[PDB]
């Protein structure tokens, strides 16, 4: 239904949004910052499997 379909598509544009800011950078694996984008990106996922599984 158009609810859901209208917030996954939220998401996909939240997360794009930030890996092209990520694919800006250059930093290195283990940088607090590399770390932090990873864990937004994975929770980001998670949220965007926990919408469509409601």
């Amino acid at each position: 239904g158009k609810w859901r379909e209208q917030l996954g598509q939220k998401f996909e544009e939240i997360r794009w949004l930030i890996e092209e800011v990520r694919h800006r950078l250059k930093i290195t694996e283990n940088s607090f910052e590399q770390i932090t984008f990873m864990q937004a990106l994975q929770l980001l996922l998670e949220v965007e499997q926990e919408i469509r599984t409601f």
